[PDB]
């Protein structure tokens, strides 16, 4: 068993929107926006909800671009992260309790202050290739195992 999560990247031709996570899981790493999917909503609806809660933004269309499954050693549930992109945002991003948003140039992505797995799959997002990844972590810094491939259907 696994628990559904979302992750949303606003990727525009020369920049990508990240938020500095201010509290909770992943605090202190830049990331896309997202969270747990709730009972009674779709995954994509949960992705939009979280985008709105964390940034104020709404979007016309979200595209599925990837899936990443995480194992954390000693934790029973795998995390099944559904990754979306958009270039179609509505509004200007604002800081929330969870996130402080900033735009980054595509060659200035702050990998050293991101989850360590992002170094591996982010390039494929940027290159517009759909992927499936799997990372096993010991704590929040150490990747013990991983797999990564491109896919045609996410
Ligand atoms: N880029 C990236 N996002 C992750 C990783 N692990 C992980 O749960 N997430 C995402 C999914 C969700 O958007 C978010 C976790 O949910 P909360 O912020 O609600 O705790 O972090 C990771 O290793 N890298």
């Amino acid at each position: 068993a696994s628990r559904l999560y979302t992750l949303v990247l606003v990727l525009q031709p020369q920049r990508v929107l990240l938020g500095m996570k201010k509290r909770g899981f992943g605090a202190g790493r830049w990331n896309g926006f997202g969270g747990k999917v709730q009972e009674g909503e779709t995954i994509e609806d949960g992705a939009r909800r979280e985008l709105q809660e964390e940034s104020g933004l709404t979007v016309d269309a979200l595209h599925k671009v990837g899936q990443i499954v995480f194992e954390f050693v000693g934790e029973p549930e795998l995390m099944d992260v559904h990754v979306f992109c958009t270039d179609s945002i509505q509004g200007t991003p604002v800081e929330s309790d969870e996130m402080r948003p900033c735009w980054f140039q595509l060659d200035q992505i702050p990998f050293k202050d991101m989850w360590p797995d992002d170094s591996y799959w982010f390039p494929l997002l940027l290159q517009k290739k759909k992927f499936h990844g799997y990372f096993k972590f010991q704590g929040q810094d150490t990747i013990l195992d991983y797999t990564l491939r491109e896919v045609d259907t996410v």
